């Protein structure tokens, strides 16, 4: 089995995982760069699979026409419907949650509930989130548009931005560290960043863990579930090894591969029953929003528009 | 035993460990610039950090604004480091420099039509300009430099024209803009110099295709223009540095010819010291003619830059 | 689950494999260095597990008194008896084969059979093997002493050395490349080195693969099987986390972990039925000698003595 | 475009890539020394290798014996590289040097009792000496140097006494011998200088314990003794080098002060060029006083060394 895999994700157990499959010739760059490279390659791309992170980036690839639909009984049986494209263009293989982090000292978790509630006036001066250009934020806002519509999402964004502790700066972990530094009290950031800190041998990172806690939002009655997003992949339009490409996707969905692929970046498998990293699992069961993740891409342009309209820098 | 310091750096190239070992025992703490600033803030008045090294005068300024640096007075640093590549009050010092240049489609753009950042606001560039999001510090610093030079009203008008000429709403990183030219998405990108050097050095045929399709153009070097926009990576001694003398000694060492040469090589950047050999691939693009603006201006007008870029709709 | 793992083996999927278990604090050095470090640590070693490569090195650790015996129903059920110490002091977790490589152009594989036959006069000037100080060679010779006794092993060594293409020099892959360079015709080296070459993207390494083939010796009637050896581990005498240490050993013997742990260095799992790396598997079924691998250590001193007696440098 | 060469090297420290980039396009092929020699042999008369760089004069000699090198005549190399650290016929050149020194138990050995390699054959060292197996090229080269200096009969007698004093049959690598002293297995080890520097620099408390328990002693520096045994890592231009002029230029570059400093740092070795700063941790052990023996002697008597070591039972 041989394939040319273009991937914006690589951690290093991946190589034993890929070897077990066959020859996987890896091409690596950032997601936007790989999409553009494939675009440049016209009808002659040697790529079989594009693997990237965030349904918002899969949508950018999809928009550029990069994928061919595939029909695999195995992928359909195993991968939850809401974690794959309705037309079979791409499939999620890991998921992450965009959670809340809070100051243990300064925030009672009983006062937390939903993303939507962070627009409430009590959070004035307290909210930490990275810039609006980031695809994780584009996708969270996109999910809110899918759920609530544009007017309601605008009102939420207006409150949320109003409550910023500072103009967005830094990456997701920068928001977590900002709580510990006393700059703000509640941050929105992905789950796996906190697991990194917990696993760190750096005593400074343990200080952050001691001071800041993880809270899963939106798990109460009528709240839908925590926002989830995926890393995943689809078969490229002109894939020279189409059978092998589909076989690779099926392999990535296998119990063995799922377990250690998800471990790579402290993410959750997409396959139920596959063991979850113990440090991640100790935070509790993931109760994800059932929204089809294709909606994260669908409302990406509207999300950028609304976030910029209300002054989220 | 060796000189010792605690170096907090957002820059590391595998290639730097021998540079540091030659100095002494450099205990390296690494994280993104914003994270390091926040870590030091958390550590408070007894932080053991000796030096913060980071990339972009805009990041040094964020550190400065958090009150992280103490001023140092060093004859060697003053004599060697160009005055405009260090803070006027001795709070921090540039050790490498990069240029924010233009990239253009060889097939679709005639470089005679290029000149300055300012001219990219001309209506002929409608639907042609590629640049990454306004959140990025390299952009914040380029705009900050235009404010320093032209004032806010002029700079606002330039931003309006520039944004009006975007080929698409900003997405992806600097190299993504260069690749977007190759892919036919736009025709002129703004990105740093060293990203193109990476592509030239790459063994990947697809990277060589990009360098075949796109060329590097140094803007603002014409008669009566100031010079290309330059920015630095650099460092200062932290306010309550436990190893203050060693920290100053370390800054002096980083300014030495031996260290400058290979420190700059690490990321295909230019040394700040004149006469220190420049990477041959970078040097083949010609002599850097940098704007003499003191790089502290890049941080000084950072808030203004973020405000104006957002006002005009640079996403 | 937390343990202090001293290991002379590390490949980088190991980290996702270890994370799935718990916190595995890794200490790494060469095998002899780790044994000596533990010796220095007296009754105060923080180590829970010593993992090392070659039953000959496990024996050196065992000789230094470093292990405590453990009794695990799971290890006993799953790990073949011949791949673990009879007294439960240590357990193999991967295996390798010490095979023959031959010049495709110059050697007909029909002329190959056993290690023992390489002492035959037809191999004069043709045999390539690394120096006698190497533990892989110590263990192969040790197995011959276990099987044939010392007098017969001496006669074999005398013929074998007589047939050397050159005085031993270089590592195992150096012997493989030496065939391709025309220096000799048959080399003795481990299986996984050739798999490395096959997986290499370097066109020079593919030239070696095109010129040199792998042959499993000793698989005919009455030949016992190919010489095998293991990488494995035991619980340290003063292990501070004994329950966790045993749990880690059991985890290393699990189907999931076995698959990708063996992939790390292109080795075979010790557990039957666990998928084997496809490039390795394409060479055929491994038919290993059933000799208990504790014998490889047991006769190590005699092996060094005999090899040096007959002039194997 | 850049100068280009195909460098086959058995040495690489992450730390070298910036050193090579400063030169030009250095296409690096890496493998163990013996493997590289065999690869080049396989490639035959039209091998594209420009330079073979390897570690130990004994490995350069194996390359020489395979007829892999052409002689080069370079004024800069001749003027800069000490005559005794390069081949008399210009076939290859040392670029770093290491010393094969003694290590001793601080608690159990008084360094006044140490002097020369030769004295370790004295019966007082019975059951005390630690050294790695005779197959190892560092040992082959040390013994080869004694043959060059003393002749075979004297050297044989020295080997007999040395082997008779082994604390255990040789096992493990160089650092294993240093650790074996700490573990109480023996009291005096023979190993290279840079292995101890690694331990000193290590953040692992167990490594610091070894350096607390074991000290480095430079042998053969006494009155009327020749100097400590030194050996080199080094390179020559390959016989049918496609880029011959660039290859020579590359050797000249590796001998420059800038490159020497950090090339030596990579593995805690000494530069071959006098005046080039030495790593501070290494330098704190004192000035290297090397034996002036031409290092080509280390390869010249390699077969003799292997024969005599095996004859006397050094396993």
């Amino acid at each position: 089995r041989t394939i040319n895999l273009y991937s914006s994700r690589h951690y290093n157990t991946d190589d034993a995982l890929y070897d077990a499959f066959g020859e996987v010739n890896l091409i690596e760059a950032s997601a936007e760069e790989l999409i553009e490279r494939i675009q440049s390659e016209g009808a002659n791309s040697p790529g079989d699979i594009l693997f990237t992170v965030d349904a918002g980036m899969l949508w950018r690839a999809e928009q550029a026409g990069l994928f061919q639909p595939v029909r695999s009984g195995k992928l359909n049986e195993r991968i939850p419907e809401n974690l794959r494209h309705p037309d079979g263009l791409w499939y999620g293989f890991t998921q992450r949650a965009r959670v809340l982090y809070y100051s243990r000292d300064r925030v009672n978790p009983a006062d937390l509930s939903t993303y939507e509630a962070l627009a409430d006036p009590q959070w004035r001066g307290k909210i930490l989130v990275r810039p609006s250009s980031n695809v994780y934020n584009l996708s969270l806002t996109a999910s809110r548009i899918a759920i609530h519509g544009e007017p309601e999402t605008r009102r939420w964004l207006q409150g949320l931005v109003g409550n910023f502790a500072r103009q967005p700066e830094g990456n997701d972990t920068a928001q977590i560290r900002a709580i510990a530094a006393g700059i703000g009290d509640v941050a929105i950031a992905n789950s796996y960043y906190y697991i990194r800190l917990q696993k760190s041998t750096d005593p400074a990172d343990q200080e952050v863990v001691e001071k800041v806690s993880l809270f899963f939002p939106n798990t109460g009655s009528g709240e839908r579930g925590t926002h989830v997003n995926v890393s995943g992949a689809g078969v490229l339009k002109n894939a020279p090894n189409r059978d092998a490409a589909i076989a690779f996707l099926e392999y990535l969905a296998s119990d063995d591969a799922q377990r250690y692929f998800a471990e790579g970046n402290n993410e959750y498998p997409v396959i139920p029953g596959v063991p979850i990293d113990p440090v991640l699992a100790a935070h509790g069961q993931l109760k994800g929003d059932p929204l089809n993740v294709s909606n994260l891409g669908r409302y990406q342009p509207d999300s950028a528009r609304l976030m910029n309209e209300v002054g989220w820098q």
